[PDB]
């Protein structure tokens, strides 16, 4: 049989991973990756099954995930080496029947563990999936560069923030109408942060941690990815701008508003009222 | 037979389409790329056609290109994955006998339609072949991203822009002597916004959409690649430039007019002007 | 999504015709390559399935079949083109509700069909899975060259060309300890030689067709391929031996008894009592 | 860390059962090659070693190869994809203080164990560290085509047999001075046939098993794999001149002796006699 | 035998000067990089080692180093070309029994000698070996742009430079909570600012070259290259906001401290206090 | 024989274009470079000579170039295309006896003629033979995008930039000492611009064209490329700083003297008084 | 520079090497290659050049080829591994000035030394200069596997061989008009042989050596294992015929001289004679 690190899901993850490292978000162990499955894409792979897989509980309990695989990033590994070894740095868990933990089925090799970030993936992938009806199937992390260096400028306020990105490119409104959320910025990896963050992603698909970076969550690995793009490219114009002293003309709020009609999306009113 | 796919121009599709992925220029499924094509490009290739041709109308009438091939980019489709999966990104659409539609003779699987920007890219094939005598053959869009910078910071003029970018290289009143028109923002993927720049398409080879991207129009993949590329170079180092407080010396009208006559050029007049 | 070519299926069919190709088993259009799958295996590939699915009547009905996928190689295809273009040299065909015929899924482009010898391919899964309770999945032809050759030299029944084929080899008897079935010549590609074939099926998995080549079926492509290549090998020795004058020793009916019983494996009577 | 697949051992089993595959020797699984090591070898690659080490008892008690690391092929699977996964074909097994078992360090993965014939070859490498104070490190098995026929044809006798494969290529005398040693048709994979060989090896680095294949020791992968590879171009040689009616003249005794006299080398007594 | 190029640690010294040249952090000879190995990583290789091992003295005199090899980059070469002929651009050196020198065991060729930073690091492996109990291997040294161009603008201390960077990244803090020690300009090359490094490397991870570049040490090549790569990360943050005005919110001296607590990490007391 | 696009200097010149494409500093056909070479490196590649070598002349003659051959990138070539196509991109030439012409003796297909910069190269090549008796080799112009940007914001003077540059980045004193000299704007592609440009290669090996780009020499295509990346690399820094408010600390006459002491070079005077 | 190993000479030698390897030509250590170089190949690639050229004595004087370089295999190393790592199995060596020995300008690492054909070689290249005026430039020795098999079975006489295989390929007169040269069987690796085959060079480009090889010369790799592969099909297709019985029909004398005539080569008289 193939192996199953030339499945869709393990290529997919090593695209994402690779592509996220040559943009320059994720140095060192920066950022992480989920991957909701079903029984059908890891049903071929049962040669590649660890024969004792490893039961890790939950923060906390989380039933509507029950029996759900998923392919995930490892704690304190390297975007840049997923392609060298995905063993080594992507790991496929399971959740048991009562939402009370998981078990690893195949990677993490050398006793790894799914990334610290775990409670703000598998938390928000549960608001999202209730948010579109199943539809989300991603949750991404990255140290997004432009938007990092946003959030020690600009108002950590998500009408604000939103509208600024919604101006630095046209696309971003048709390619989030429902804005960014922003927290404050609080420690990392805890559910705490998860919490906040999930709650963040029942109104929003994108949502920042200032001096930190962002998360986005999407029907495919390359339509998340792309959302963060889209945030990311925005955000880079912006800094350029700022750098150039400023707008001296931009979107307006007329254009926003014709531009929503003409995509068929309805704008967050709070950033559109600004 | 070898496959469509390794044609001169699946190939070169796949290098312009690459090459703007890795310059951050489309991000998501921004950008939009098309190129004329003869009968005979295609005609070792009808293994590869399609058996039932979908058939999709014009959003208007387009009799100049009749019968006419191209190959195009698809609509929401990634430049990133053009590579990985040309027939699923890419398509070959023939104009009808009377211009009134085309049929998709290859690729655009699953269900993909051309690029939403089609009107502006076959409004503006239709009048670069008649301002060049049929030399143009490509017509590319793109979210360049110092381009795009400068409009929010520059007076969307053609005659301020254009003075701007020759400023910003040597070689630019050489590259693009007929100099760079500005539309005002207006909704993308509509007849209007087609229409505008087919317009300013008569007489310049470089069209920008603010706060939003380029156009660009030439003989070849690589000549288009290239003036666009030349553009947001000197956009490029005209973001550095502002980013230090501003030209304190640059090139200068008598400058500019000696370029002109060494490279046989005549540049456009309002630019000059200033 | 990754594209159905890079899924375990196409490759593995990849990997064994092209395998097949480079050990001269299939000059031209010479064999042809079944495999049986599950619903899982095609689920994640919906964005490759032809909008339109061709519908074939099926030589006669096959109701044990119904509802089953399964790749085939085409009719005319070459093996060696197979790693070239797999979507105009491979198929996935899925036979309907009530076993009356198929649907072309994916591949088989430009109006292909699936190989010619489909009726003996059919009728033999059906008889393997009978046989084995399922376990097997593959059926493979190929123009197995020494064993060809043999055809023309050995007496063609079944019992001594078992016996021979054991003896030059010592895993023969291991492998293929049901032996291997000779029908007479018959005209192929119908469903008379189909017939015969799946018949010959209920008791070895190894079945000659004088002048022709030889048809296997096995749980795996590799154990399939496997099988084939250790009768071929076998054959290869005997080739040689033949063309040296004759056994001047062998592999004895002790011996064989042995080797059985070690293996715990009951060898075909009438070859054994030779 | 680099990948225990990229070392130098996994690296060189992958080239000798690749290029053996290639050759034609190793049909399905036939063929089995170990290769003895030093802590030192695998001391970088402890990142890949499994958590919990299967532990299998050896067929019977080999103390001088207590401590002792070896990376070997496994059981049923094929010389052909060792190159495609690694882990899954072959593994680091490491014997424990006291000869009675060896732990499982590495690979063979899915309840995948060493080579059947793990006898032959523990108990071969055995021999060969006291016939050569250690030099030899390798042992390896496969199904020489040529070889194979010639047990069919020529008398199964270690004086015979190496005269001839040393008539058969004048290298052959310089390369296996001592020999090949013939044993009688034995049933495979049992501590018997294992005994006999490594019986054999105390006099031969080349032992024959009729209807079967061959087994080489040698320092190095590359002399082993060049080893056998001589014996069988000579074989080789001989089914083609056996095939054209026989020696009509070849090397003669006295020619075999002034070859041993320049390369110091003192042939086998048996077979310079006849 | 494998040659010595393939090996874990000449492979990665090419990808983190390959990695590091992909950064923009190594111009012509710039950056010098050195990997304190074990006797087990390089017995393997004796063939490669040349066969009149060039003595050089050492600098002065590093008794604790005494019989340790190491793979060093050479005085002149070029990260970019690592990749392209490692022997060329590479060294394996081994200190004598009493420090005094070491031995040129492999590479360097056409008569090339080590890095001329040699003495920085190695008095730097020499106090990370006291200060971390031998747990750090890699000393490694870039032209980091955004860190070089933030010694032109912040005040040259341990301490306010130490807090701008962890506030430039929320993993800051985590990754090097003992800091970045910051020393004064000094002409490079020099056992000076070799001493004025090593005595740095005792209290930081991370020290500071004005007007230069960074240095680095950590367990393996990864870590120390990812350490580097999180300190320029939260510099070209830095960079950017500094180029936007400036800090309008920041992480604060409570939070850095909550951040500290949840990873179990004291943070430098000079840099928190400010 | 071996086709001499694989020759030691095609390939080199493959590199150095590649690399410069990938620095973002040749966009369209910006920059050109030629490599002086021997009788000896194009001796073996006669076969490839065209049967009758376009001859044409010299813009003027230059007896000093006296049969010798170069490498040399063509007129409107584009960087990014030399390794797709060298024959199509590059051009053997060699002056003919008295220094009035050259013939192509390879490449330059479809009538393409050396870059119109030819006798900026050529005179700057006669000038920097004279001036490091022989020991330079090579002329590279590129459009280094800092350098460019600096030109707009610092005075265009010799003395000034060159201490500017020398600031930021220690090495840069070191790597260029006789500093860069800075032609006043002139039309490019002219004898006149050639000769400006020959004259300040008496005295540097770096020379700016303000507004367009920098033109370096050195022994071989690696320094060259490694003069003009060191350069750049300073500038980089250089716009960072400046666009954060300027320096607030640099290198200061003090320390670039020591540095000048410590590697055995002399500063450009005219530099160090500033 | 551009390593040796990339030299056309170098790549040439991995060519023919390989090729032979596949052609199953050169098992283990069997055969040799050298090729006779100019200064002007070697001149590029000083900086690959040992610092302390090993010297060793020639057999005896051969002062036809003083001060030449050669390329050439190494003793007992084997032609698969040439590709693998060039150095370690081929050198370039250098004759003296009196032609009384070499130095080892490159490879031959680990105290490798050339073939111990080296007599045979130079002394053949020494006869094959004087034979061609110099046109002749390489010396080949492989075990090609139909020669040696016929040598068993055909008269070991010039004529008889030569005739023979001009009958069995209708080219061969064309390609060897001189025929094969046959010698009585020697010890290999000794001047006498070495002579032997000189002598035999100065009437025929091909020899054989009964029970061991072939020997040829040509001018370049290329037409060198060309003409050896001319004799060997032919050989292949003789060892078919004479297996199936003999020729019943061949070229005859009269087709023969015809042959001669139209391709204007003289056919060795003895063979024709037949
Ligand atoms: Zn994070
Ligand atoms: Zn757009
Ligand atoms: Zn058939
Ligand atoms: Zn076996
Ligand atoms: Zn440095
Ligand atoms: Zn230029
Ligand atoms: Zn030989």
């Amino acid at each position: 049989m193939q192996n199953i690190t030339q499945s869709w899901f393990v290529q997919g993850m090593i695209k994402a991973t690779t592509d996220a490292w040559l943009k320059g978000w994720d140095e060192r162990n920066g950022g992480n990756l989920t991957l909701r499955l079903d029984d059908a894409d890891i049903a071929p792979y049962h040669d590649n099954f660890h024969q004792q897989p490893r039961y890790i509980p939950l923060s906390q309990p989380m039933p509507l995930l029950a029996n759900t695989p998923f392919i995930v990033t490892g704690s304190g590994k390297f975007f840049r080496n997923v392609q060298l070894d995905p063993a080594a740095n992507l790991g496929i868990v399971k959740v048991d029947s009562d939402g009370a933990g998981y078990h690893i089925l195949w990677g993490l090799t050398n006793e790894a563990v799914p990334t610290s970030e775990l409670p703000a993936h598998f938390l928000s992938h549960c608001e999202r999936i209730k948010a579109t009806n199943g539809k989300d199937r991603v949750i991404m992390h990255c140290h997004a560069t432009n938007l990092i260096a946003l959030t020690y400028v600009l108002e950590n306020d998500t009408a604000v923030f939103t509208r600024q990105l919604w101006e630095g490119s046209t696309e971003c409104l048709v390619v989030f109408p429902d804005g960014v959320g922003i927290l404050p910025w609080m420690v990392p990896g805890t559910d705490e942060i998860g919490q906040a963050t999930a709650q963040e992603m029942q109104k929003h698909s994108l949502v920042l941690w200032p001096f930190h970076g962002v998360f986005g969550s999407g029907p495919t690995l390359d339509e998340t990815f792309g959302l963060i793009d889209t945030a990311e490219k925005s955000a880079q114009v912006l800094v350029k701008v700022y750098s150039m002293g400023g707008m001296k003309q931009t979107i307006s709020r007329e254009e926003l508003i014709a531009l929503g009609k003409r995509f068929g999306v309805t704008p967050l009113a709070s950033a559109l009222a600004l």
